[PDB]
C-alpha cells in the first residue's frame, strides 16, 4: 500500500546498499593474496555480472517513478533529483568497471593455480627421477622380466604427464605478461623444470633400451 514517494525512498535505499556492496568489491581488486581469496572474489564478481542487467532494468523503473514524482508537484524536488542522479552515476561507474575487474581477478586466480601446478609438477618429476635412476638391468631372465614390467608401469605413469607438464609451460606463455612470472627466480625454476623433464625423458628412454638389450642377452645366456 506504499505511496509513490515511500516506494521511491525504499527503492533508493535498496539501490544505495547494493551499490555500496559492488563498490566495496571493486575496491578489493588487489586483495587476491591466494587461490581461495581470489576464488571468493570471483564468486562475488559472478553474482555482480548476473545481477547487472536486472539492476539496469529496475533502475529504468526507479527513474520513471522519480520523473512521475517530479511532474506531479512534489515538495522535495531537490532531494529526489539528488538521490536519483547519485544512484544513476554510481550505477554507471559499477557497470563500466565491473568486467575489467572481473577479468583481472580471473588472471590472479589463474596465476595462483599456475604456481600450485608448477610446485606439484616439480615434485612429481623429482620423485620419478629417483625411480628411474637404477642401473639394475637384471642378472637372470625372471629378474629382467620383473624390471621390464616395472619400467613399462613407469612409462605408463609417464606418457600421460606430457600435457600436465605442457600446461605449466603453456600457462607460463599465457601468463608471460605479468611481473610475478617474469621475476628471475621463476624464470630459473621454469628453465630447471624443463631441464629436469628432459633429463627424466632421456633417462627413461635410455633405461628402457638397456632393459630390452638385457632381456635379449639373458634369453640366449640362460
Amino acid at each position: 500500500e506504499a505511496s509513490r514517494q515511500q516506494r521511491f525512498n525504499t527503492s533508493i535505499r535498496d539501490f544505495e546498499f547494493w551499490l555500496s556492496e559492488a563498490e566495496t568489491l571493486l575496491a578489493m581488486k588487489d586483495q587476491a593474496r591466494d587461490l581461495a581469496s581470489a576464488g571468493n572474489l570471483l564468486k562475488k564478481h559472478q553474482l555482480l555480472e548476473r545481477e547487472m542487467l536486472a539492476r539496469e532494468d529496475a533502475l529504468k523503473d526507479l527513474n520513471t517513478l522519480a520523473e512521475d514524482l517530479l511532474s506531479s508537484g512534489t515538495f522535495n524536488v531537490d532531494q529526489i533529483v539528488k538521490k536519483k542522479d547519485n544512484v544513476n552515476k554510481r550505477f554507471l561507474n559499477v557497470q563500466e568497471l565491473a568486467a575489467a575487474h572481473h577479468e583481472k581477478l580471473k588472471e590472479a586466480y589463474a596465476l595462483f593455480q599456475f604456481f600450485q601446478d608448477l610446485d606439484d609438477e616439480e615434485s612429481w618429476i623429482e620423485e620419478k627421477l629417483i625411480r628411474v635412476s637404477s642401473q639394475d638391468y637384471g642378472r637372470d631372465l625372471q629378474g629382467v622380466q620383473n624390471l621390464l614390467k616395472k619400467h613399462k608401469r613407469l612409462e605408463g605413469e609417464l606418457v600421460a604427464h606430457e600435457p600436465a607438464i605442457q600446461n605449466v609451460l603453456d600457462m607460463a606463455e599465457k601468463l608471460k605478461d605479468k611481473a610475478a612470472v617474469g621475476q628471475e627466480e621463476i624464470q630459473l625454476r621454469l628453465a630447471q623444470f624443463v631441464e629436469h623433464w628432459e633429463k627424466l625423458k632421456e633417462l627413461a628412454k635410455a633405461r628402457g633400451l638397456k632393459l630390452e638389450e638385457s632381456l635379449e642377452y639373458l634369453q640366449f645366456m640362460q
